[PDB]
């Protein structure tokens, strides 16, 4: 209902300044569309084009493995997903506790909902960190255009070539960028609760 | 409508703790969207992926048949649809109990919902638990990367070779980890309503 | 409305018991969800894993269609919605009752909707059975790995090789066991209705 | 609003009989959900499945266009869709009515309604009936498994084969019996209202 | 809300008469269905159905190009697109009237709804006509089985094939059909509104 | 609810003219229509459409990465979604400032919404322009039938042909005048709110 939905969008939003109610909602929702509509079409294809050149029995598959162990499509779906659920627990604390005052009346609780709000962003600023991290360990900020491979069941040494190479590095900075832009807005919305006044005190 | 939802969740929620309430709700939606998003990418092309090195007819399919019998995509989606029967029983249940007391108002009941409550919980830690230890005697920790076949109408023993085992191991791994957090939250959920006051009394 | 859908849920299921209420609609949408998720993955590319050791134009094709007149999935799909057929008819028999009793208020007609509760049940009961005899008739309980054929225009007697027969057992086995609970609940809703006082008497 | 959509269901049905009321609708929409989940896998792939043995430029295709001027897939869609036409003028010509009573209110209108769902019963009968027809001029009831071919730019006559004559001919059969049935529940729809009192008077 | 949109329904169609009500829009609805559900199985393939003999490098992507520099598909989604602009604006012209004169009550703007409904009448019945003139120019009236290519870098005079030429040649002409009676049924009503005593007056 | 909604459209579109209220929105919804439904049939295979004439191994590939760092799909979807953040963080601003003022009620607040209506409305022109420029300078108002490559793991200097340049052409200058027209609009659009009035003063 109106009412009832009109209500809530007050109580979840009752102690978050701008940063909180409007620019991080809309940096993880532009975040999951372009990964959503432009993901497959860049790294959808990554293992047929990837040619080696050769003709030994199983010498591909094993120069394929040791390049990528992990796809970016698979590493950004889990981010995604990861991040989402502080969230989800912080929303569904809320709407229960909109129904379990609403019967009584329709202080002690308002305190524990701001106890919960710090929480959720504290965890956040964690795992957006070390996605980041690994991020960078796993794919570096560019990718090449050939590899050479000394991988068993390979007899020498092989190279072996990538194709698109620009269009997946101009992807993965646009992504890099993305994500740093989440981590630097959930550090500023703790600091302007007053992150600052607990550190030296 | 509102006031009728308003109620319903409630009255569903009134005799669980935020273990059931919030956390286990999470975690089986994190389990589904994580299959129907990653899944197809991960497994989708298995068959495909199993080279073998030969030319007899019929020693291709009858060594890939022996490697598998069933996919993990085929499992994987029973676990989640037989899990799901116990809560849809649930809250139908719920449901049809609100409508038959609103007419009338608008004790003996309240105690027959917490019966079918402890029912549910009980019949998912039995069939989670079943379907972890399935997965490890069908699957194991790990996918190799080669595999030796012995089965007519091949001649001798052939080598196949598989592709990209460092994804599919990293993808069975994740998933026995977030079905093992399901079952214990499952566990400690019957262990907060008085478990241990019925085992040894 | 909330006031009008709660008064409809009230009558469609006023004289059935926990077994029509709620098992009997869980078991059908369990089929349907298993079907639609699972289906195409099993038996979508049956036709290319129909390998035959030839050359000559069109033994191949002669022989495939001797083996499956008719495809599992056509033959579920065509279950599922005919089984449908009764329960729709039902459903849309109790909303005009209850549209063309509001005006008036908001026993004679009473009957009637029991009457028509009886007859859709009869009706499952006669279609699932048959479609049971049916899928053994035309399947079995296994999927051979190997097939003789001896039709025009192959000269001759040649082999052919199926692809993963273990995978399609098992689920053609799977689909036997949900149908085969589906009739019995229907059967044990009609006795305990009192199919047995009328049988004898 | 469910108090005014529950007015125009009212209206729209008030001179039917239960064939018009519950029969008619769940034919027509048992036909459509058969198209959509089932056809494409039947007749999706007819093309690549029509061999025929030559090397001739330019033979296949003459002799596939001569074969089938005219896919099954898409004479069935137009059929659905042009059946609609007389229903959805219906519709809105109701909807409209209740809207300019309401504001009224909230006889000689009362016949206009009579006469216009009259017209849309004959028009679909007549749509109907050319539809079948057409069917067996086109199909007849029957695929057969090859096909003679004397079309320029072939040398000499040719012979082609067809893959899944089978399944091919028990979906052609399918669909008539569902067409016919409704247009026999069209028929009798006309006869209840008091077609046989003006025909002979 | 029901009172909102009954009252937004009686507003946007009450200086229409039935043609403009009821027919125009389901017209519209016909041609927009029919290019969704038919228009990929008979064109979607059109590029690998066009056999040319030969094996110079770069004529046969001459030679289709020449052929369509266009094709129906993406020509006909332009016409639908185009034509549904001057609709959207006038009904979203009509939602603000109806939100800025219900907080006053809840002649001169009755007057200014008239114009703003001729005005669109007008653009569609332009934007109609001069797509049929191109679709003529474009495509004709039917689709060859060949055509004779001189274009660089061929050498000398090549033959190229096409495939389905009857099933094509047949939606062409249905597409020219449904839009012919839309142009019609559109400068129907302006002259039921009174065009013919503008002209002469 | 349609009393909120109704409040809420009222005062996003308060201190807006006709050009903002109408025509912006319908012309941002025709682009985002015309490039999901015919994007991808126009661009989606332009990496099998270059063919390059050798066999040297990774020439293909350097040379198609030389011609298109960035595929034109990707570059558009990247358009509409930056372009669509403005209008995003001003609706949220708008639906605050409702629901904030509702409880109060249901002067210095409503000249706060008009400097946010100028501010994205401003960082739209910014953005728009720098995008077209881009275009410009990426892909210019041609798509070549050619190209000439002299990359390295070339040979000397190869020749490669491109498939469909007419279409491809044809599509690339409608995108162009599309979001042209959306540049002229926007800043229309500011000069009635008083852009003019500003920059001499
Ligand atoms: C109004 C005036 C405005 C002026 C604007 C100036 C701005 C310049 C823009 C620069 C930019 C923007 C990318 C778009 C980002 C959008 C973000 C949204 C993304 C959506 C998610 C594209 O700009 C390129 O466009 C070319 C077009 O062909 C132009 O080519 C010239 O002109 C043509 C004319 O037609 C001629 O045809 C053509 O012959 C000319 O060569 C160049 O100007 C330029 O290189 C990126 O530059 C790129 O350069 C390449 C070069 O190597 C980089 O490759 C790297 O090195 C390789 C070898 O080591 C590796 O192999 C590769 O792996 C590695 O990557 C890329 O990495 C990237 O840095
Ligand atoms: C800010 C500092 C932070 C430091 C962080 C330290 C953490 C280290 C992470 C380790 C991890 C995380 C996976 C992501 C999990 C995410 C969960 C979400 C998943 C989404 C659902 C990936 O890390 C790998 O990344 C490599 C990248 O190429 C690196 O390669 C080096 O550096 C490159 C540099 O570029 C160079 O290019 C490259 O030449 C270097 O070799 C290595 O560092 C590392 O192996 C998993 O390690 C993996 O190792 C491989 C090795 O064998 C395992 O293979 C197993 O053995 C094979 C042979 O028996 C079998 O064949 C295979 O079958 C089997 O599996 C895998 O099983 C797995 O254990
Ligand atoms: C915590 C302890 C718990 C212990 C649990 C014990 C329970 C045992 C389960 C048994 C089951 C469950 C299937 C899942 C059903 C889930 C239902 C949901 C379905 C979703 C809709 C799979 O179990 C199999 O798993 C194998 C895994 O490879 C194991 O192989 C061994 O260990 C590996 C170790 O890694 C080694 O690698 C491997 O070398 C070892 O060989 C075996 O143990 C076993 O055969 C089914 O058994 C299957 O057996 C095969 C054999 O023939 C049947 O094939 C039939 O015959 C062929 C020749 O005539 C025909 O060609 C074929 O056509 C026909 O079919 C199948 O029909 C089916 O009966
Ligand atoms: C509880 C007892 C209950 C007893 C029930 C008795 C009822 C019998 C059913 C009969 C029916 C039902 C189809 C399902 C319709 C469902 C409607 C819903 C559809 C969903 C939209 C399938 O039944 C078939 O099933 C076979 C299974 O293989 C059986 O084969 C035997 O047993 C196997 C055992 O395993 C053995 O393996 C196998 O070696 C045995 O040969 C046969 O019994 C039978 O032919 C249709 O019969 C079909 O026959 C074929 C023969 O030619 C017709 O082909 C026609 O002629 C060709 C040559 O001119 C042309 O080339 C072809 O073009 C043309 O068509 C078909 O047209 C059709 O008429
Ligand atoms: C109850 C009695 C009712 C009697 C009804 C009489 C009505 C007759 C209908 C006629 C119609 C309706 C199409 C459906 C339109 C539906 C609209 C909805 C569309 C959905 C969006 C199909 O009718 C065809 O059906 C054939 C079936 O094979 C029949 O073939 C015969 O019988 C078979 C028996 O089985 C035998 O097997 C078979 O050997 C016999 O040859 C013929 O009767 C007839 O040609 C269209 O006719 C078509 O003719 C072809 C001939 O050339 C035209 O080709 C043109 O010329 C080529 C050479 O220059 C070019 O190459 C080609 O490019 C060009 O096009 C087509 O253009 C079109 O005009
Ligand atoms: C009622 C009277 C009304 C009269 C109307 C007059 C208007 C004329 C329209 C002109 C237009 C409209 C495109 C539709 C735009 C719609 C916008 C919506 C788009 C949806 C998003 C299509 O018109 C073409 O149609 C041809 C049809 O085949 C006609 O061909 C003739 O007649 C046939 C008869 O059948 C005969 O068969 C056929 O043999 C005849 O040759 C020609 O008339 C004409 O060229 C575009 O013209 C196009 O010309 C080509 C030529 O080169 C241009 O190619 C460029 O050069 C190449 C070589 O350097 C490059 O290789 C290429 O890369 C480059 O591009 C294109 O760029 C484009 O400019």
């Amino acid at each position: 209902c109106g009412r009832f939905l009109r209500r809530l969008l007050a109580e979840e939003s009752r102690r978050s300044t701008p940063v909180g109610r409007l620019l991080l909602p809309v940096l993880l929702g532009f975040r999951l569309v372009l990964l959503a509509a432009s993901g497959p079409g860049v790294y959808g294809d990554e293992q047929s084009e990837f040619v080696c050149h050769t003709q030994q029995p199983g010498c591909k598959a094993a120069c394929f493995d040791a390049f990528h162990p992990l796809s970016p499509l698979r590493f950004w779906v889990f981010q995604v997903i990861l991040v989402a659920v502080p969230s989800a627990l912080y929303m569904g604390f809320t709407l229960y506790h909109v129904i379990w005052h609403w019967e009584l009346s329709g202080g002690a609780g308002s305190l524990r909902l701001l106890w919960a709000y710090v929480a959720q962003l504290g965890a956040r600023l964690v795992l957006e960190g070390a996605a980041l991290g690994l991020q960078y360990h796993l794919y570096g900020f560019q990718m090449p255009s050939s590899f050479a491979c000394r991988r068993e069941p390979c007899l020498g040494s092989i190279t072996c070539n990538l194709s698109r190479p620009s269009e997946k590095t101009i992807f993965l900075k646009t992504m890099f960028g993305v994500s740093g832009f989440c981590l630097l807005f959930t550090f500023l919305e703790l600091v302007l609760l007053g992150l600052g006044r607990w550190w030296r005190t």
